[PDB]
Order: C-alpha cells, then sequence, then structure tokens
C-alpha cells in the first residue's frame, strides 16, 4: 500500500498498527559465521510507538546511539517498560521450525535459571512455545511475529507462511514471557547484535 522497506532485501512494513501505529525503529538479522562467511538465517524488526520511547525512556534523553547500544540497563528499561512492542522475524535460510525453537529455549531456560526464575510453571510454558515451533517447517519469507502487551506479561505470537492461514499461540507466563523478549531485547545478550545497534541508534533520535 505505501511502500515496504527493505531489511537485507526482506521486505518490511514501515508500520504495523496494533491498538495505535508503531514504527519500525529497529532493523537487523541473526547470523552465524560458518566456514570464514556470514550465513544470514533470519532478518529482523522491532516496532515501537516513538511517542512511548519518550514517556518512557526519557532518562536516557542525550544519549548517543553508540552509548545506548553499549548500555544494558537501557535495553533492561525498555523490556520492562509497559509499552507494546512487536517483533517480527522473517526466515531467510529454510530450516526446521524446531532449529529455531530449539535456541530459543536454550537461551530463555538458562537465563530463568540464572536469575532463579525457572520452575515448573516456566517450563511448562517454554515447552509449549517450543512445541508450537517444532510442528513447523520454516520454508524462506516464513514469518514469526511476537507481540508483547504493555502490561499483565502477555505475548501472542505468530506464524505465517504462503498456503497456510496464520498460527498463533498466547503465552502467559509473565517470567517467560519477559524473557523471550530479553532473547532480542538484550545490549550484550540479544541474540542480533545487528538489531540492538539499529535500536539505539534510533531511539537515541527519538530522543534527541
Ligand atoms: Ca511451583
Ligand atoms: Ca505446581
Amino acid at each position: 500500500s505505501t511502500g515496504m522497506v527493505m531489511v537485507h532485501e526482506v521486505p518490511f512494513p514501515p508500520q504495523i498498527i496494533t491498538s495505535k501505529p508503531l514504527s519500525l525503529l529497529g532493523q537487523g538479522i541473526t547470523d552465524i559465521e560458518i566456514h570464514f562467511l556470514q550465513v544470514k538465517f533470519t532478518a529482523i524488526g522491532v516496532y515501537l510507538d516513538p511517542s512511548d520511547v519518550k514517556t518512557h525512556l526519557d532518562n536516557w534523553k542525550g544519549k548517543t546511539g553508540k552509548e545506548l547500544a553499549g548500555d544494558d540497563d537501557f535495553f533492561d528499561a525498555l523490556a520492562s517498560a509497559e509499552m507494546e512492542k512487536v517483533i517480527r522475524v522473517v526466515v531467510i535460510k529454510e530450516i526446521k521450525g524446531a532449529q529455531y525453537g530449539v535456541q530459543l529455549e536454550n537461551t530463555v531456560r538458562d537465563r530463568l535459571a540464572e536469575e532463579d526464575k525457572y520452575e515448573e510453571e516456566e517450563e511448562t510454558e517454554l515447552e509449549k512455545v517450543v512445541g508450537f515451533f517444532q510442528s513447523k517447517y520454516f520454508k524462506a519469507n516464513s514469518v514469526i511475529t511476537y507481540h508483547f502487551s504493555a502490561k499483565d506479561g502477555i505475548c501472542e505470537i505468530g506464524f505465517e507462511t504462503e498456503g497456510k492461514e496464520e498460527e498463533k499461540l498466547k503465552v502467559e507466563n509473565a517470567n517467560v514471557v519477559g524473557m523471550m523478549q530479553r532473547w532480542y531485547l538484550s545490549g550484550s545478550r540479544g541474540v542480533s547484535p545487528s538489531t540492538i545497534v539499529s535500536i539505539a541508534d534510533s531511539i537515541s533520535a527519538v530522543l534527541t
């Protein structure tokens, strides 16, 4: 309708409208070096409302993108902030959904255990997220979306692929929802350093 933003040759809508318009403030990819070369697995887009950024992260105004990208307290504040966020992930390298699911599980479980926040309630919820992804095949251009509610720690996961009606999963465990968000939104521990740098630069501009 209004064009698409190309993130590593993958189209992303400039905005996504939930309760209000959210702008693509962060973009990047997840990759791994194999045989001396960069292998791109997914393209990522993080959507936030600039007004929410101004309302909840005003304490970081004046900071440069470089300063924000190197500060985990900033990203913890972004994750803790009661404003919605949408994380859109498009598959570049086709893989079994289980590969993505177990990577998520590994990091989320490890971090929750580190904070002594991994009991049977969290384990059960996390297993449902893993089960959601393992029943799917990630063809290139398949889209995974994470919609984080502003409050009450809720996340709705969506999976869309050509030919099938979109599939969704509602996650309600606050600890799991919070750590899933931090899997992407983490200064030094984010799965996509490129997206982190991008978000930092955008928010710096928003607050400046
Ligand atoms: Ca218990
Ligand atoms: Ca119990």
